[PDB]
């Protein structure tokens, strides 16, 4: 179906929905929360998520943000991701599980119906990732189906980074290019059927989750679909 918006600041949230430990701040989407003292508080999740749900069947999308990662330590943990789900998908597991799985069932992809691009800012240990922070694309499991090194001059840039994700329904391709200021460019792209795994309606999203020393801003974004019929 066909939907656009456009947050060029936070400063109205008119359309998002907040849930778990997410909150508008500063003209920003804070994924997850600090205490009285601007400290991270440890091992909490949170969403922010356009209101609205879309269809997928039939449909191309287009969407740009742009985010800061906010560290207190050289080991933040855990990253964000925005993802794709249905309406009535909750906030889940904080940690590794990036307020989108639970440990019973992360890496079952029957168990899971949920579509993301993650930035992950800590290597777990407790199921396969690659040794070194990483931007991937995850299909019902957070063992990503493509991931890429992720520089850390860029983790801890401290810069307002770029994403742009598109999802081409014909081809049925899901892609990320994200872009730093005088840093790194990332590419990662994927076949993935978005109208088979989603038949009905879903919300887009981002999700946070610490782990430590780390807090995920959304500063902008904006969004449009088109049908391919
Ligand atoms: C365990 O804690 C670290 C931080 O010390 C990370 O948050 C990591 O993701 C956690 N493990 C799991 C499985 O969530
Ligand atoms: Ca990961
Ligand atoms: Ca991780």
């Amino acid at each position: 179906s066909e939907l656009s918006f456009n947050y060029p600041n936070f400063q109205s949230v008119e359309d998002i929905t907040f849930q778990g430990g997410a909150s508008p701040r500063n003209e920003t989407l804070q994924l997850t929360p600090t205490d009285s003292n601007g400290i991270p508080i440890r091992q909490r999740a949170g969403h922010a998520v356009y209101s609205q749900p879309f269809q997928l069947r039939d449909t191309s999308f287009y969407t740009t943000f742009t985010f800061v990662i906010r560290t207190t330590s050289n080991s933040p943990a855990d990253g964000f991701a925005i993802f794709i789900a249905p309406p009535d998908f909750p906030v889940k597991r904080y940690g590794g599980y990036l307020g989108l799985f639970e440990p019973n069932t992360a890496t079952n992809t029957s168990a899971n119906k949920v579509v993301a691009v993650e930035f992950d800012t800590w290597v777990n240990t407790e199921w396969k990732e690659p040794r070194y922070r990483h931007i991937g694309i995850d299909v019902n499991s957070i063992v990503s189906v493509r991931v890429t090194r992720w520089q850390d001059k860029d983790v801890f840039s401290r810069s307002i980074a770029t994403a742009h994700v598109g999802y081409d329904g014909i081809s049925k391709i899901l892609t990320a290019f994200v872009t730093y200021p005088d840093g790194g460019n990332y590419v990662l792209s994927h076949v993935v059927d978005l109208a088979e795994i989603f038949p009905g309606d879903v919300r887009i999203g981002f999700s946070g989750a610490t782990g430590q020393y780390e807090t995920q801003y959304i500063h902008s974004w904006s969004f449009s679909s088109t049908s391919t019929n």
